[PDB]
């Protein structure tokens, strides 16, 4: 239903960073990208890319930058607003921001193709965002249905909601034919699913990607994968994109300008070639070969470190494990929430298993224990 | 609900081939197969096995061969008609053909257990085919419900439609208790899902096979896997069948008489044996080890080559990649449609990304570019 | 909605074993377990752990043991009753047993947090168990909703029923807000799905575990994996738990006191550590490396052996394959039902393929054939 039949790259940029020369600096730069460096879909991100205390200034920055530069951005612009299925205050905040951003007197809306809504739940929560899009349109004299809605699938409920989208979109009490991208959010989804891994890295969730690809094909939407947060792992990003393309998920989230270029080229067929034989800078194949398996103490450390960064006005940071090499991973509030699971489980167990207090004290030490019991 | 509780082999045969001694030659031969050589379910295929210009003659051939030989065919006969969820002309054509085929004056219908319907969409499209079966029955005085319907699951919508089949089949406004096999169609499904792989070979779609197996168990149907189009790869076909059987999908499509024999034997338990130790004709293990990774140019070539074969009256052909060995893959219209994805994406990108025209010209050459922009 | 936010271990114990000093012996012992040895959820099992002729005595044993010992059991107690979606007699039996067990005069109900229902089908079969819980509550003056219901997902229909649980639980004609655990039952599920493997071991069913984890997250329930029946394979159990935790399924069934300890420790984060490098008692790594691939004859043997054990008053047994090592697997009625698939398929084929009788006689011998044709 939308102009872009295929979307290779979905790139988010923080809308307002603190410390500050120009808080809009990341948007002004991403707005000047061109050719293979520029994304099919660019997402100024007022949600997890942006510290909370910074989001009001972020939405002004969005209006200001797209005002001045959006006219020749060559991809499509769809900013991410705040939303959450379980928070009416957050829904209202994302609606008020969209309403400000599309005021036609401000010159941004003419260059905005739609908005991206995170944390949606079942289909009746998607109809609530849809109704806000309709109200915004009517309040600002835009054509009905002209702002595309894209959603981030980052809960069990939203994953199930993709099952009946075709007939729910047909109901004439909604305008959900405006739906454009269905985008996985593996980080908050890991959180919602309560998953954990020995390294703390994201599970691969092949079934989620299968279901988001199916859902888009059945409903006329386009499926995009979520963030590959080991931002320096060029080879990993390529292998993930190839795995995605075999599920029919041909687009991927990009966190950096370097990911944009890789993800723009990856699904393009090759120049020539090429026969393969399948019988059977050192730093880079070394990081490819090492992993760390953090202790309960390590986990709390990563969280406090992130906590401090966010409180200082930074939404997203590259966090580092160093040895012997230097392993980098993009952290934000989602990453923080997801990392907490092994701790929430420990706490549940301590609270409810007084008979195990002694072995847990043997296993951790009474000091590590009392620290864990403090978090969140 | 049907006589065959288990179906190992679902074998399709083209119903009318051009060039021509006897256009029915493939059906007359498949109709004489016996023992391990004969399939549990034999499908004379008026759809993708058969060139379009040939399908009217194909449906006559179906009546003629089953008339003369169907009496002692030892498996069940279920011919595939044309259908498509998005084409009313195609639905009507498949219904008119079924109506001709079951005319009891012609002596074919007494040896036909049902029909196979390709390209179904959501459950309301399955009810449309069901209604045609009911009309055919009544028009020709067959008992209501006596023709089995089997469907090919080869879209995202049909995959989702298997979720509520039990209660939709119970509604008394339909006769969908006639449902027999739910059969995956990986080739058109790859197309519908927009998937792609570096070699052009089919993705494995484990979740599709999981869901078709689940759907059959929940609704009282029997699940069958789709075609394994590397028809000479005996070892690959065996490994796929073993992988299927572990999902509860115990039947598989067969494209050749040699696949019939393999697929008839594979799920039978062994004669004796057998302990395995898991610590760690040359041409055949060589093809097992090589793959080709085609260029944008290669892709267009395979398509034009197929295009020409179909236009000459051949629906299915073995296409060949040669090196140094000879790699064979069954091609039909589905294969053609599926192969086009990397091209449709390139075209989308060229059309919508004028700012990338220059790097794409560097990457391919202006000649390769203008060729790609021509396809389909 | 329930006190335990996380459940690591779900341990079943037979409620009545024949031969007999004290038929309650397994319950009395499991009831004395403490610390890391004691499960978060303990399941006295009146269903597949217990021979049928023994289940009336089993439900008395349940009342007697929990009466005397349940007060200081430190985990939660949820006994498994009999049930089946396709047997009204079995539903009624499980309800009469729950009604006996919760009589407040008998002193067991004060220490029971809920009951576990096996073999559920679609959501309307779950509402039938729910209604029995409500009747039991009212008949015995318990607070409405105070007995938790947990279900075992061990059919295709129940797997699909998890898709709409959130809104079905909201209907005020039911009390399904009492739902607590959604627990996979891989053994009966293998049966229901008709799956088979060359060794007879359980398929891994990653999608089932994905869907049960999703279903629990969407509906506010807790997801637990099914039994790991190679009870001596410590390393296998650990790898399965790690694979589960990456799907968000953080609990697992335990069949032995040794599994309880392993599964209690596995999802706890580590004491310290630990960097890994990924470039590349003998009996135990030997069993880790061998497998057996049974013949049609072998399969019947395992079944008759199990059949005899059950008829003698034993519900669960460790069955043994010996060579050269000793491979142990927990067998019960589910295992028996699941093992029969390769035989049911052979029988279907023999019955319906008279033209294959001769090759099947060549392949097996007329004696092996006539034996297979006798089973069940
Ligand atoms: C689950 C979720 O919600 S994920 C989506 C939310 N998170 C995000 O969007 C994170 C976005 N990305 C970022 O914030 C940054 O890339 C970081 C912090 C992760 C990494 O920072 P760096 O180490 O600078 O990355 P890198 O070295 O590739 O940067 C290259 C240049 O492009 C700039 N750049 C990096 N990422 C972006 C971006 N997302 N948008 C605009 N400009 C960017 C960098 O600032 C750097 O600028 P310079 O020219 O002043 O040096
Ligand atoms: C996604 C989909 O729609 S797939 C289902 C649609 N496609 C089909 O059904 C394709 C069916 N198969 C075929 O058309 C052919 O097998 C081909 C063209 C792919 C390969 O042809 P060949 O290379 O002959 O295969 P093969 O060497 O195994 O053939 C053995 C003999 O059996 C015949 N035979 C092969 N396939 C079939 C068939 N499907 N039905 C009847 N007879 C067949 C061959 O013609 C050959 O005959 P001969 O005795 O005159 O030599
Ligand atoms: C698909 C399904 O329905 S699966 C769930 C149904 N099946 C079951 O629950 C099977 C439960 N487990 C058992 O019956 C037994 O563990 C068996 C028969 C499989 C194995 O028996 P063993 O070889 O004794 O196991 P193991 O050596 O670990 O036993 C250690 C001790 O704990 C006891 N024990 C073992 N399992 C249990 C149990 N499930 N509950 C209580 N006590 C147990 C043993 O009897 C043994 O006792 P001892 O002190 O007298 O020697
Ligand atoms: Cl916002
Ligand atoms: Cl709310
Ligand atoms: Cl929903
Ligand atoms: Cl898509
Ligand atoms: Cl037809
Ligand atoms: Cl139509
Ligand atoms: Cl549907
Ligand atoms: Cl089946
Ligand atoms: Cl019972
Ligand atoms: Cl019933
Ligand atoms: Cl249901
Ligand atoms: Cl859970
Ligand atoms: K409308
Ligand atoms: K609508
Ligand atoms: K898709
Ligand atoms: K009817
Ligand atoms: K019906
Ligand atoms: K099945
Ligand atoms: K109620
Ligand atoms: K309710
Ligand atoms: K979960
Ligand atoms: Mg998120
Ligand atoms: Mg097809
Ligand atoms: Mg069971």
């Amino acid at each position: 239903r939308h102009d872009r039949e295929f979307v290779r790259t979905f790139f988010t940029s923080p809308t307002a960073v603190e410390g500050e020369d120009d808080s809009a600096k990341m948007l002004r730069r991403a707005a000047g990208l061109r050719g293979m460096q520029a994304p099919d879909v660019w997402v100024p991100d007022n949600e997890d890319a942006t510290a909370p205390s910074m989001r009001d200034e972020g939405a002004e920055n969005i209006v200001e930058v797209i005002s001045e530069q959006g006219a020749e951005f060559p991809g499509e612009i769809h900013p991410r607003m705040v939303w959450h299925r379980d928070s009416p205050e957050t829904r209202y905040q994302g609606f008020q921001h969209m309403l400000d951003i599309t005021d036609p007197e401000r010159g941004a809306v003419e260059h905005i193709h739609g908005f991206v809504i995170p944390e949606v739940g079942g289909i009746d929560d998607w109809k609530k965002a849809d109704e806000f899009f309709t109200i915004v349109e009517h309040e600002h004299g835009l054509d009905e249905g002209s702002l595309a809605m894209s959603v981030i699938i980052e809960s069990g409920e939203a994953e199930l909601a993709m099952g009946d989208l075709r007939d729910e979109m047909g109901k004439p009490t909604n305008n959900l034919e405006r739906l454009f991208l269905l985008v996985d959010g593996e980080v908050d989804y890991t959180k919602d699913m309560r998953a954990m891994t020995p390294t703390g890295e994201l599970p691969a969730w092949p079934e989620l990607r299968h279901n988001t690809s199916r859902g888009a094909s059945a409903a006329g939407c386009v499926a995009v994968d979520g963030p590959y947060d080991d931002i320096r792992d060029v080879e990993g990003y390529r292998e993930r994109m190839t795995d995605n393309q075999a599920k029919g998920m041909l687009g991927i989230w990009s966190l950096t300008p370097g990911q944009v270029v890789e993800a723009n080229t990856s699904p393009l067929p090759p120049k020539t070639g090429s026969w393969l034989l399948d019988a059977d800078e050192l730093r880079e194949e070394l990081l490819g070969l090492t992993s760390y398996v953090p202790s309960m103490d390590d986990i709390v450390d990563s969280m406090e470190e992130f906590e401090a960064a966010k409180e200082a006005g930074r939404g997203a940071i590259a966090m580092t494990q160093s040895a012997t090499i230097e392993k980098d991973r993009m952290w934000d509030e989602a990453t923080y929430q997801a990392a907490m699971t092994p701790i929430s489980l420990f706490q549940d167990v301590y609270e409810n298993r007084p008979d195990q207090h002694e072995e847990l004290e043997e296993r951790y030490g009474a000091g590590v224990v009392e620290r864990a019991m403090e978090v969140g």
